[PDB]
């Protein structure tokens, strides 16, 4: 159970030394960060092309080391585009989804992949 | 329901601001146009080529951010390759097809690939 | 004195074999044609980005087998880009311009590269 | 003059319309502003890092297309490395830098590359 | 039914003016001819190498485009991969083979891919 | 029946004469003389990590060229990965495990691929 | 003084254990062939073009380990390039000059790249 | 003054975090210990072509970030280039070299990179 930064932009406490995958996921911070300005469809449709790149390109680094915990990231990740095809306004949720996975299920392939 | 640019060209009331898409899409006009002119074999392998090509890439970078219209928009183009693999003359048709597909479907991925 | 075409569009008399040449050519066609249509900016750019794209992939290719006419044709581009960006509105100099360089320069490098 | 955000992130108002250029800039407004909250080495290497590579990436962008104002863009980009290299904490300059620097100086290749 | 070249070796009368393509059947001709000029593991590793090599590439090519032919051509290749797998020593065949399969089958896609 | 390297480390008896291939081997050589020195996780994930790539990698080697003892060599590939996926301790297996697959299972595609 | 093939095709005797610069060699061999049986323009393109891919291909390859025979290799290549370009019709200097440079200054390379 | 590792042999307290970085690293260790166990030709050629092609490919990293410190860094892989050019059988002096080298040069790019 980690802090909500605010204002919600990406530190460093986030990093996974990845340079690639820290990039990506400064650019889902400000994708939530917009919705939760203005809820429409330009900020939506933002966090979700970055959420669906940025999902994809961690899911190849994953699969280039045969990635022994890839399953259950896929299928986090996938229940995730779920909500933003299915998007409700719970921003809350989604500050919240991010924070949790990327300290708890994107830390743990590090040093693995 | 879109006009039908005389002669049969790209303008840039076409733009989808993907440069790579809006040169991809330059070509299929072209092909248009020369079976427009002589319905033979060379003209159309062209046009072929260039759709086969066009909407192979097209359907990659949907893919790149997990876009949520690609199911739909795959089948669009398959049927209309399907129509160009048992070419029947039919100029209109493709004139039709081509204008309303670029203004409809592809204009629907702006932002979100 | 080649014959210019009208509409000014790509025909296969420009065929090199080289398709990722010709498709690019189909969009330099497409380029003349608009700024005949308008001699405008939006024009222009669309045609300048076009040219300078083409000249330089046409000019990796040539480099890729230590093509000997190199030299002389990237000199023949650099001329044309300055063209471009002195812009008159001469879209006769233009139309002439690039069927001539097709038809006698870049046929050159055919079976070469 | 344009507005500074605040909070320093990114917005749609920065759209180039090249999706690889809107999310490397989106690294940079979250550079300056973890300098904002704490100027430290972590901080500035991070903005170091993310502004080094986007510039020379944008470059090369430029560069594809043998883009006409390549060279002063470039002189811009090498100022401002400068500057993040004898960092005097000038947080203030570096917002102001970046938000003119987008919207006047790359807005301008906008349709060129 | 095409004349046989002896020495077996690759004419410009094969040529498909992919230049790729042509430089990959360059050393499936020169795989054949070592075999016939000793049937040994060496010269059928060397031919059965380079003959996979090259049949999925052109495989690829052809996919690029969607080519229409993919299937037929696919099942044609595949059969003989597999003859090189249960390798007999009829020289005769390859020799055949191969002329066959460049005059008649790739000759096909030229203009398509 | 093959000597096992005291200290474990790789030595050029172990050539295949595929540099990239003989440079990932040197990380598994390296990735079971640390769990020979202490049988951690750290070191485990170091291996793990250089297996699964080199493995893929070698695979995708493979399927290039359409090995045809592929399928075989895969299936012991996948066998060791799970080995490591249920590590044991069992160091003297791993010592022995990979001498042996590179002197013969890997020494078999040589000159195929 | 190494023995010229008869009939001037590569061998395995070439092998350099780089797959594709042996690729790469049996077209060199085939350019020498076919300008034997016709000393015309279309053999020396096919030759020419070969050999400035092939020697330039090569030289990426010395480049990307920093091969110490580089500069002297480099000047080896380009004389013959220079021979190609200004071609008398010597194919016996050609037979020699390939068959020779395969055989001392390539197989130097071997292990350090 | 770092402890030289006994076997030498690379260590997790080497870990740049740079995952490419640190496989090519473990190429350097083995090479110097080939040269441990004997100081012949293949051995250095081993570690020549390993050291060449690592300093290349670290260089580009730095290079892809505009690195600050890449010419002073460039200049001691140049040194060490030299010193395996003029190889005199100092043993000692390499695995000092490396290990202060990683430890003290290569650890400063970190995070900025």
């Amino acid at each position: 159970g980690f802090p909500i930064p605010d204002p919600y932009c990406w530190d460093i406490s986030f990093r996974t030394f990845y340079t690639i995958i820290d990039d990506e996921h400064k650019t889902l911070f400000n994708g939530i960060l917009l919705l939760s300005q203005a809820d429409n469809a330009d900020h939506l449709n933002e966090l979700r092309r970055c959420t669906g790149k940025h999902f994809l390109n961690e899911q190849q680094l994953m699969q280039s080391s045969q990635y022994a915990g890839y399953a259950e990231h896929k299928k986090a990740h996938d229940d995730f585009i779920h909500k933003l095809d299915t998007w409700d306004g719970d921003v809350t949720y989604a500050k919240n989804w991010l924070v949790n996975h990327i300290k708890t299920i994107d830390f743990k392939y590090r040093g693995k992949i």
